[PDB]
C-alpha cells in the first residue's frame, strides 16, 4: 500500500537523509554518508531522482582530480539506477567567506566569488540532466538595520541573477533558475523572504522568463503564511519551476521535517492543489531525519515523506471524485468563483442597475456560504471518516 | 519642539481618530465623531490632511439628498483649514454582504457590487484632490481550504483591478491605486499577504504603471517580516505609492498602536530610509486610540504619532551626519555594496583569476563586518546618547 | 457513524453557536439567538450540556423581575432535555466599564463592582449545578508598560481570587474555580498568559485546592505553545478542571474555529492524551461558527466539533491498541520513561560506576531513538492508512 | 559616558562572547577563546563576574590532570582580576549521548549520566563561590506527540531536580538552582517552556525554596510573551534567582542578539522594572556576537551589553523621577492599583450597595486612562526628547 514509484516524481538532497544532525546547540549524531550510497538506498524507497549541492557531491576545495573521481562516482551510481539529477544548487552559505552574504556581500570579491562558484556548479547540472538550478540565498539578509543597504542589496541581487541569465543564454543551456524563499535564519532577515517578495523581484529581472519560485512548506508556515495560496499564486503567475516539500509546526526554526508532519491540513490542501493544477515538476523533499535517529531512522523518515504524499494525494482524489463534494462545492459558489465577474464589460456594468442601485444587499448577505459543511467533508475524507 | 506643519506631510483617517473602541470583545467606549470636527481638531494639530472610507463620510444607504449634505459639509471644513485629501479608500468589510469578499467573493452579484460601490467614491475621491486610491482587501480570502479557489479568486482579483484601472483611464483621471497588504484579520488568510505578494501581482494587471502599495507597519510585523526591507523592496520597484503608519508588538492580532509604539528600532530604520530615499508621498497613520482612552487620550494618541516620527526624523538625521557614523560605514563596506559586482562583464568574470582560481578564500572570511559597533552607534543616536 | 451522546459530555457555550458574527471590521452577520432554542437545538445534536457567561442568560442591567424570567424559561429548557450546565462564568469584559480590566482594573471601585458581578453569578451557576466557575481575565494587561503595575495588578488578582474561595466556603458550595489562560487579545497582553502562569498563580492563593485551570487550544497555540505538552502538565499538576477545544491556525488572532480544524496532528495528540489520561471533565467547545454561515451553518459546525472529536477519539485508540505501535514505544523506550530514574537513592547513584565512569556514552549516544517509525504509525492510523 | 563598573553586577557566559560562530547553516568564523583570556578581557571591560558550562571551561572527556590543569589556570585568572563567578550550569546538550534528553531522555542510563554530569559541577561551581546553579532543559523535549509521554517526563524531572536538591542539602551548600525557560529549539518543543511553566513545577518539587526561575529575554519573545510581564511575575513569586539578558526580534530562532538590540521598548520596561523593584542579582548576558563579527567586534559587542543597560536604567530613572511622570501615573490610577481591592472584607463588600446596586457604571466607563500620555511620555524620556 502507497509504494512510491518513479512516475511519483519524488526527489531528494544529498543533504537531506545525509544530513548528520549538527544543530546549533549539538555535535553530529551520524557519520556522513557517501553520495553513492545515498544514490542507491533513494533508488530502492521508490524515489525519482536526486538533487546535491556543489558542496555535497565535490568537497570544498577540491582539486581538479577529485572532483572528477568524485563526479564520475556519482554518475555511475545514477546509470545504475535510472535516478535522475532534475534540479541543483550552490552552497552559498556555510562557508565563512559567505557569512554576509554570496550575492549580495558587502564585499564587491566575494560577491564575485559567489557568482563564479555558482556558474561551475551550473555547468555540472546542466550536464547531469538538471532542469531547474535552484538559488537559496541563505545569507542574504542582516541582523541589524545599518548593516545592509536593501536597495543596493537588490541592485546586487539583480545583477548577480542577471549575470547567470546570461550566462545559461549565451551556453545555450535550457535549464532555468527558481529562488527558493526564506524569511529568516541563519540571518535575523533575508531578503527576498516570502514566495510574494521572490514573484515581485523576478520581474524587474532582465530576462524574467528564466527564473521561478522554488518554495518551502516549512519557509512560508515560518512567516505565518498559508503555503497552499502561496503556491496557489505562483501557479497563477506560471512560476511554480520546482517545490520543497516539508513539515514545519508554526512560527520558530526551520524543523525541515519529514512532508506530512507539521501542519497535516495544509499539506492535504497543498497535494489536492498540486494534483488538480496538474504540476509536473519534482515532488523535491527537503527535509531534515531528526537527529535523534540512527540510520535506519533516516530511511524511513524518507519513505514517511514520499508515503504521506501518497495518502494526501488518495484522500484528496476521492474528496474531489465524492458527488456529495461536488454537490458541496456548488452550494458554496466555487463555481461561480470561476466565472468572469463583469464579461459584459464596464460600460454595461455601470448601466447595470442590479449590479448597485437595485442591489438587495439584504438577501445576498443572508445567504450562508456553507463553508463548514464543505470542510467537515473535507476533514471526514482526510480522517477516512466517510 | 518637534511641534509637527503641514510641510511634514502627516495624514490621518477618519475611522482612526474616530475609531469608537468596539473590538471582538467589547462595545464602544467613545461616542462618533462628526468628520467635520476631526478635520478641524487634527488641522490644529498640525496634520497635513484626511482620508476616508466612502462610509465612513456618508453612512452606509443615504440617499442622493443627505449623501450631498455630508459632503458639503466636509469640504467646507477642508475649505476653512486648507487641510487636504491626499487618498480615500472604500468599505468593502464591514457590511455582512463583503462576508466572503468584495471583488473576490464567490457570489457573482457581490463582485460586480463591490465594483459599483469602489467606482462611486473613485469619483468623490478624485474631486477632493486624492493622488491615491486604497485598496485594503480584509475580506478576501478563507478560514477553510476547500471554501476558496486562489487562482480564480486571483482571477476575479486580476479583473476588478484592471475593470478599475480602464475606468480611471476612460475618464482621464490621474489618480493611481494602491494596495494595502494585510497577512490575516479578519480572513483566517488573506490574499495578497504581504508586500511582495502585491508588488507581484500587480505585475499581471493590464496596466501594472497604475497600480503600487500601501504597505502598513503593522501588517508586515504580523507576518514577522521586516517593515523596513518590505519598504526598501517597494521604493526599489518604484511602487511605494503610499504608506500606513502605526505600532504593532509582534505577531498576534493587528493592533494598530500609534506610530512609534511596538518595534521602536524598526520604526527608527523606518524613518531612516524614508527620508534618505526621499519618499515625498503622505506620512499616513492608520492607528487606533486604544479603548481606554477618552476623547482627550484621542487626540494625544495622534499627536504622538507626529511627535515619534519627528524625534526619530532627527534622530536618524543625526546619526547619518555623523562622521563617526559614516566611518563605521565604510568600514562594514556599506559604500562597496554600492559597487556594481562586475561591471566588466560576464566574459571578463569568467576569465578574471582573482574571482575564482586565484581568490584567497580565508583572507576574506577573516575580515570582519563590524556590524556591532555600526548598530551600537545607531542605538547611541536614537537614545540620544552620543 | 460518530454520533455524539451525552455521555461523550459535549458541552457548548451559548455564546458559541450564538455569536452573531460581529468581528473587529465588521456588522453581525445573524439574529441572535434565544438561550431557549440553543439548549434545545443542542441537545438535539447529542451534546451533553450547555455553558455561559452571565449576561449571555440575563441582558445587561436587567431588572430583578426580567432576570427572574429569563432564568425559569431557561431552567425549563433544561428540565424539558435533561441538557446540564456544569460551567459558567462571568462577562467581565464586554461592558465599557471593564475597558482596563475587571479584578485588576487601576480604578478601585471597577474591582469592587467585578467581584459583585462574579458572586451573583456563581449563586446561579451553583444553582443550575455547575461544578465549575471559569474565569477568563481577558481585560486584565496592558497596551502599554507604564499602564499597568504587574506587581500590584497580580496582588489584586490574588486579592480577587481569594475572596471568591472565602465566599463559596461560607457558602458551603462545592464548585471550584478554574482560570482559563490567554496570551492577548482584546489586551496587548494579558496577565496569567498561559497554563503555567496560571497553575504558578494559582500555588500563592490562600485555597490552592479551590483553583484550577480552563486551557483552550487556540489560546496556547497562539503563543505557539504545545497544547498537549500543556495539557500534560496541567494533568500532571492535577488541575485539569475543565478544558476548551476549538481550532487555530498558528500565531494570530483568536480564531476559535471548530474543533479539529486548526492544528489537526495537534487535535489527534491531544484526545489521545485526554483518553488515555482518563480526563472525566466536559468536553467544552469555545469556538465560532464563521460569520460565512447562516444558521444551518452554525448547527453543522457545532455537529462538526463533536464528530472530529469522536472520529480522533477512534483512531487513538486504534493506535494505542495496534500491537505494532506498542511494539515501536517499547523500541523507542518509552517504558523506560516511566521507570524511576535513581530508586537505589543518591548514594547509590553518586557509587555507580557505570553511571559516569564506566558510563560507555557513545555506545548510548549510537542507539537510534526510532521516534520517525513510531511517529509514522501514529500518522499511519490517523489517516485511515492502516 | 555610560562607562560600567564592577558594582553593576554585569556578568557574561564564556560561551558568549567565546561563540565561534557555527550556526546550522555555517562554520565558525572565528577560532575559540581561552577562558583565561576571556577572564581578563572581560574584567578590562568593566564586567563584574563570568559563568560558565562544565564543558566550556574543561573539555570533555578530560582525565583529572587536565581538569586539574583548567581549572587552576581559570582560578589564577579569577585572582588576578577580582573576577566572580556567580553562576554555573550543565552542558545537557551539546553530545550526541544527550540527543533525547538529559533529566528527560527515554533512556534511563543517559538520565542517570546527566545527574552525575550535574552533581561533579555542582561541586565545583560552588568551591568557585557560585551562588546560583542554571538549568537549561534544551534537549527535554520531543519533534514528534508520540515520542514523548510528557506526564512521566515530568516526573523523571522532578525526580532529577529533588536529587539535586537532596545533594545540595546533603554537603551543606547555599547555592540555588535556577530552571532557565525556553519554548522551542533544539527541540520541537521544549519541556517547561516559559517562565510560568518552571515556576509551576517548581511548586511541585520537594524543597521549592531552594529553586527559582533564570528568564531570558530572548526565550519568552520567542513564545511572543511580554517579557517584563513575566518577570513582574518572577519577583512577585519571589523566584527571580537570576536573569539572562540579550535581544530577540520577534517569534523565530533564538538570536541572542547583544541587550538593547531586538525590542528595543521591552529592554526599557525591563530595566526600568529592574531597578524599581531592587532586584540584586547579576545582570548576565547570555548573547552571541553575531558571526559576522571577528575579534574586534565581539568585545564591541559585549561592552555594547552593559552600555545599553546603562543608557536604559538613567532613561527609566529619569522617567520616574520626572514630576510631570509622576502626575500622568496618578492620572492614570497606578496609585489606585496598589490600595486593596476590599481591605473591608467580604461581608463589607457583600453589603456594600455602591459597589453594584448604586454603582454608576456608566460614569467610571467614560473615565479615560490617560494611557496613552503617560506611554508618549516614557516614549520622550527613552529617546531623550524631554
Ligand atoms: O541552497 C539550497 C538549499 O540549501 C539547503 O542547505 C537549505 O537547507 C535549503 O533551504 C535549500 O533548499
Ligand atoms: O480599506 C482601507 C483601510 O480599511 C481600514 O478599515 C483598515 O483598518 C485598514 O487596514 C485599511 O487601511
Ligand atoms: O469568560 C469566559 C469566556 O469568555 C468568552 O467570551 C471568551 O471567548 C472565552 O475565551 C472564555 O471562555
Ligand atoms: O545551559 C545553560 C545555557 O546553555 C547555553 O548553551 C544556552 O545557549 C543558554 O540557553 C543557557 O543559558
Ligand atoms: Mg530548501
Ligand atoms: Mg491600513
Ligand atoms: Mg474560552
Ligand atoms: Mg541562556
Ligand atoms: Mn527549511
Ligand atoms: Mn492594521
Ligand atoms: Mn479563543
Ligand atoms: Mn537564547
Amino acid at each position: 500500500n502507497y509504494q512510491p514509484t518513479p512516475e511519483d516524481r519524488f526527489t531528494f538532497g544529498l543533504w537531506t537523509v545525509g544530513w548528520q544532525g549538527r544543530d546549533p546547540f549539538g555535535d553530529a549524531t551520524r557519520r556522513a554518508l557517501d553520495p553513492v550510497e545515498s544514490v542507491r538506498r533513494l533508488a530502492e524507497l521508490g524515489a525519482h531522482g536526486v538533487t546535491f549541492h556543489d558542496d555535497d557531491l565535490i568537497p570544498f576545495g577540491s582539486s581538479d582530480s577529485e572532483r572528477e573521481e568524485h563526479v564520475k562516482r556519482f554518475r555511475q551510481a545514477l546509470d545504475d539506477t535510472g535516478m535522475k539529477v532534475p534540479m541543483a544548487t550552490t552552497n552559498l552559505f556555510t562557508h565563512p567567506v559567505f557569512k554576509d552574504g554570496g550575492f549580495t556581500a558587502n564585499d564587491r570579491d566575494v560577491r564575485r566569488y559567489a557568482l563564479r562558484k555558482t556558474i561551475r556548479n551550473i555547468d555540472l547540472a546542466v550536464e547531469l540532466g538538471a532542469e531547474t538550478y535552484v538559488a537559496w540565498g541563505g545569507r542574504e539578509g542582516a541582523e541589524s538595520g545599518g548593516a545592509k543597504d536593501v536597495r543596493d542589496a537588490l541592485d546586487r541581487m539583480k545583477e548577480a541573477f542577471d549575470l547567470l541569465g546570461e550566462y545559461v543564454t549565451s551556453q545555450g543551456y535550457d535549464i532555468r533558475f527558481a529562488i527558493e524563499p526564506k524569511p529568516n535564519e541563519p540571518r535575523g532577515d533575508i531578503l527576498l523572504p516570502t514566495v510574494g517578495h521572490a514573484l515581485a523581484f523576478i520581474e524587474r529581472l532582465e530576462r524574467p522568463e528564466l527564473y521561478g519560485v522554488n518554495p518551502e512548506v516549512g519557509h512560508e508556515q515560518m512567516a505565518g503564511l498559508n503555503f497552499p495560496h502561496g503556491i496557489a499564486q505562483a501557479l497563477w503567475a506560471g512560476k511554480l519551476f520546482h517545490i520543497d516539500l516539508n513539515g514545519q509546526n508554526g512560527i520558530k526554526y526551520d524543523q525541515d521535517l519529514r512532508f506530512g508532519a507539521g501542519d497535516l491540513r495544509a499539506a492535504f490542501w497543498l497535494v489536492d492543489l498540486l494534483e488538480s493544477a496538474g504540476y509536473s515538476g519534482p515532488r523535491h523533499f527537503d527535509f531534515k531525519p531528526p537527529r535523534t535517529e540512527d540510520f535506519d531512522g533516516v530511511w524511513a523518515s524518507a519513505a514517511g515523506c514520499m508515503r504521506n504524499y501518497l495518502i494526501l494525494k488518495e484522500r484528496a482524489a476521492a474528496f474531489r471524485a465524492d458527488p456529495e463534494v461536488q454537490e458541496a462545492l456548488r452550494a458554496s459558489r466555487l463555481d461561480e468563483l470561476a466565472r468572469p465577474t463583469a464579461a459584459d464589460g464596464l460600460q454595461a456594468l455601470l448601466d447595470d442597475r442590479s449590479a448597485f442601485e437595485e442591489f438587495d444587499v439584504d438577501a445576498a448577505a443572508a445567504r450562508g456560504m456553507a463553508f463548514e459543511r464543505l470542510d467537515q467533508l473535507a476533514m471526514d475524507h482526510l480522517l477516512g471518516a466517510r
